[PDB]
């Protein structure tokens, strides 16, 4: 049991409000040392081994970026506690689907999306691969900030859904699905379809239409993310810049509508 200087006393932590749960332990709001808000992820001794739930610290240590949720400190010898930065509006999905959700318009959702891509472009640069990129795995905070971090066939690229080839380009596919999430404010993609239809239909060439009031320059870039041949889908670096300049270069004559 030799460990890094990320290591803290497990009395400095102060598990306060229970955020949620799940199969792989639970997650809490709280306090580390005196002040500092913190998320506190834990492992249930029951599910997976010490080496398993201390892989996402092998990585979460090396990876520092503005839009990846930052590891603050761990406690390795079980019971386990991963302490990270607090994101205080919950997943992208909740946020976008709850009280504030209805007030967001396109400038705001496009900006969120530019941030997600900024993070998936740092992911990109490091030759990493996320493998489950969707709104539910994005977290939101003060100032509409959005950080990446942490069976979904509907968000997953064909080549991964069937042949298990996850690549950063198969991540781009989900990005485009995630663009439907931002643009309809929370809705499951492919509405009123079970998974076999989604696999069936994307295979015969179907693609989600343009959502209500969604400018057609947005949809094009969803279709760019949904190209059959994965080497063609654009990089997170292209995606990011496009979304950064959206309202000057692409739609500089955009007027706010009923919803977007
Ligand atoms: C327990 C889960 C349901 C939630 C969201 O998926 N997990 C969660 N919520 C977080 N925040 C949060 C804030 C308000 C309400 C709720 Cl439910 C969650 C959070 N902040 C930082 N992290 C991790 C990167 C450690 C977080 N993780």
């Amino acid at each position: 049991l030799a460990k890094d200087a990320w290591e803290i006393p497990r009395e400095s932590l102060r598990l306060e409000v229970k955020l949620g749960q799940g199969c792989f332990g639970e997650v809490w709001m709280g306090t580390w040392n005196g002040t500092t808000r913190v998320a506190i992820k834990t492992l249930k001794p029951g599910t997976m081994s010490p080496e398993a739930f201390l892989q996402e610290a092998q990585v979460m240590k090396k990876l520092r970026h503005e839009k990846l949720v930052q590891l603050y400190a761990v406690v390795s010898e079980e019971p386990i506690y991963i302490v990270t930065e607090y994101m205080n509006k919950g997943s992208l999905l909740d946020f976008l689907k709850g009280e504030t959700g209805k007030y967001l318009r396109l400038p705001q959702l496009v900006d969120m999306s530019a941030q997600i891509a900024s993070g998936m472009a740092y992911v990109e640069r490091m030759n990493y691969v996320h493998r489950d990129l969707r709104a539910a795995n994005i977290l939101v905070g003060e100032n509409l900030v959005c950080k990446v971090a942490d069976f979904p066939i509907k968000w997953t690229a064909p080549e991964a859904a069937l042949y298990g080839r996850f690549t950063i380009k198969s991540d781009v596919w989900s990005f485009g699905i995630l663009l439907t999430e931002l643009t309809t404010k929370g809705r499951v993609p492919y509405p009123g379809m079970v998974n076999r239809e989604v696999l069936d239909q994307v295979e015969r060439g179907y693609r989600m239409p343009c959502p209500p009031e969604c400018p057609e320059s947005l949809h094009d870039l969803m279709c760019q993310c949904w190209r059959k041949e994965p080497e063609e889908r654009p990089t997170f670096e292209y995606l990011q810049a496009f979304l950064e300049d959206y309202f000057t270069s692409t739609e500089p004559q955009y007027q706010p509508g009923e919803n977007l």
